[PDB]
């Protein structure tokens, strides 16, 4: 339905813009009927390292024990640690998840990179027979919301830093729509450090104005999973009918599948086809 | 009634935020049903000279022309200039009327000062016996959205050009109120030509927000006209009653009638009492 919101943070400091976006969201969607829960990361202590500590009991083979497999089975029979279990928990009965969290180093801070590799167990988020619009979280919808010591313009096709939608495929598609999402447009803040104090409050009333509709936005174009031979006889290629058709385009169909042509423009940023 | 809107525009360039301003807030009110009218001063090559060119026909006195007597008698014949019959029927059927314009040396431009000039004329907005919360503007609302070159630090207390509540007072009080206006909080957008391009798009998102409400906002607060004695034996001056009740106050009623003590706080830019 249109019920349950999850807000996921990663920043230590409460004195912090990445603290104030999270507080503006839970204040928004509080006030149009909606259930709101939080995962603070740092406030949690949480732990972001994978290991074979998060089974409890028995390992089906320690001598080349193999987190993949040992992690499944685990979940399977209710073997898994409790900071885990809490999450998993959280994250089934939300319709919406957002995540909030600073740009370090070309991606997700430390600790948000290790809630994905613990909480997102193979046969829970994912099936290596039903990756990406086939994924358990299909009715799910998601968006990321990111602040950034550099200017917009450095992140534009000809800027030194090269392109922000190359920036968000790894992880848009990589770790979100493999799992099933619906991926929403991102919120970009960029130039946080030389932004004056009373533009600052307006980037909040315009984050809030934009979650009073959320739940009814079109999501990010992303190739279907139909359009491909998936087998190992085929490689997972695509099918020879699509390249045939293809082959009258100018446009590749995203960032990850340009097909050595264009990239179709703000595939990672834009909403729509 | 509350479904009429008149923006009056002071700024040549198309190009300017201030333009961008005028456009976010047609848009804004028009999806929420109002009916919006527009005087762009500068595209409509207004006159901003006051003369005894004003009136047609019939000086009562061409020896001593003074023009305060002179165009309210012109009023109720039906004998001015048809810029100024133009612009005051547009005023006439408004409900909300929003001035937008850049603060040009701690005061409105010069285009905008000689329609209030012109455009306010005894007799159809004031009258010497109905001054303030008895005048003929007591049904409708009003707001001044100003841009500024210098800094919002700069403007408080503490700054090198001193506080903006004092700079607005003449305008606010001594036009607006004067006529009786309900005055609303002034919408100020400081530093713009220091703000990054990606946050004034987030100013103009902040902007539409707060139009989507703004029937309901309550106004400044002015010391209402009831506590004065109004003729010429009193003075004008305060009744000798509030004058006693006042002695126990700390603050002053508001930036004009500060009497001598402390400046209530924020009296110009944020509402109630
Ligand atoms: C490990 C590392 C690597 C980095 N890599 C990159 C990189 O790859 N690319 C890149 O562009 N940048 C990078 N950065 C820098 C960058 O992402 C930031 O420092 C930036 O995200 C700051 O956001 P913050 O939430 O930490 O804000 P803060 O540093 O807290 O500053 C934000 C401003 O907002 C103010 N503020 C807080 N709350 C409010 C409020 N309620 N209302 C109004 N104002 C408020 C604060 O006072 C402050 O002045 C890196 C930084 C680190 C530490
Ligand atoms: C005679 C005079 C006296 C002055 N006195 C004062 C004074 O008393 N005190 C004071 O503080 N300052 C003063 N100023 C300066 C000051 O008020 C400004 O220059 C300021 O208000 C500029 O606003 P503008 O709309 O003219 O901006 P512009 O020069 O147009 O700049 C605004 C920026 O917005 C950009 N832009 C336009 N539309 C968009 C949009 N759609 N979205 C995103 N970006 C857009 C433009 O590219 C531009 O870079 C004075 C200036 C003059 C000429
Ligand atoms: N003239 C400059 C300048 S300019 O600022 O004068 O425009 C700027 C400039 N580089 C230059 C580029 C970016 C930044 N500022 C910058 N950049 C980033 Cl990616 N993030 C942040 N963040 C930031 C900003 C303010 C506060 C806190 C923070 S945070 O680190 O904690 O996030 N600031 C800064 S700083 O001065 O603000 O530190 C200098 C250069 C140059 C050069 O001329 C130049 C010539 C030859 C080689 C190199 C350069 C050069 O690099
Ligand atoms: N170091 C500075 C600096 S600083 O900017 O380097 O911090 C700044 C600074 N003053 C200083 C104050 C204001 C502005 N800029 C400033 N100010 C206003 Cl009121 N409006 C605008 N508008 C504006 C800004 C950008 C683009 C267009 C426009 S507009 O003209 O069209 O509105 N800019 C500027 S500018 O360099 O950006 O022009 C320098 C000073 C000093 C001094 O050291 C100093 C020492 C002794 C006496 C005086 C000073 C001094 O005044
Ligand atoms: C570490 C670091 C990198 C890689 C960056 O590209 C930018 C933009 C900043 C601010 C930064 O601090
Ligand atoms: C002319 C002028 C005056 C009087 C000011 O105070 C400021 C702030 C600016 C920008 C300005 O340009």
């Amino acid at each position: 339905a249109v019920r349950r919101a999850l807000i996921v943070l990663a920043h230590a400091e409460r004195t912090s813009f990445n603290y104030a976006m999270k507080e503006a969201a839970v204040e928004a969607l509080k006030k149009k009927g909606w259930e709101v829960v939080e995962s603070d990361l740092y406030a949690m202590n949480f732990n972001p390292l994978i290991s074979r500590n998060d089974i409890t009991g028995e390992p089906k083979d320690s001598e080349n024990f193999q987190y993949p497999v040992e992690s499944s089975l685990a979940y399977k029979e209710g073997r898994l640690s409790p900071d885990i279990v809490a999450e998993q928990k959280k994250l089934e009965a939300a319709d919406l998840v957002i995540f909030q969290f600073p740009l370090y180093w070309f991606g997700v801070p430390a600790i948000l990179k290790g809630w994905f590799e613990r909480v997102l167990v193979a046969g829970f988020a994912y099936t290596y027979a039903t990756m990406y619009d086939k994924g358990p979280f299909q009715n799910k919808k998601t968006l990321l919301s990111i602040t950034t010591g550099g200017s917009g313009s450095m992140y534009s096709l000809q800027g030194v830093h090269g392109d922000m939608n190359v920036i968000l495929w790894p992880i848009q598609s990589g770790i979100l729509r493999f799992c099933g999402f619906q991926v929403l447009e991102p919120q970009l803040v960029y130039s946080i450090g030389h932004t004056p104090p009373d533009a600052r409050v307006q980037v909040l009333e315009g984050w809030k104005k934009r979650l009073e509709t959320v739940w009814e936005e079109s999501p990010l174009y992303f190739a279907p999973s139909s359009l491909f031979d998936l087998n190992f006889q085929a490689g997972f290629l695509l099918k020879k009918e699509v390249q045939e058709e293809q082959k009258k385009n100018k446009f590749g169909l995203s960032v990850g599948h340009h097909l050595g042509k264009s990239i179709p423009a703000d595939n990672q940023i834009k909403a729509r086809k």
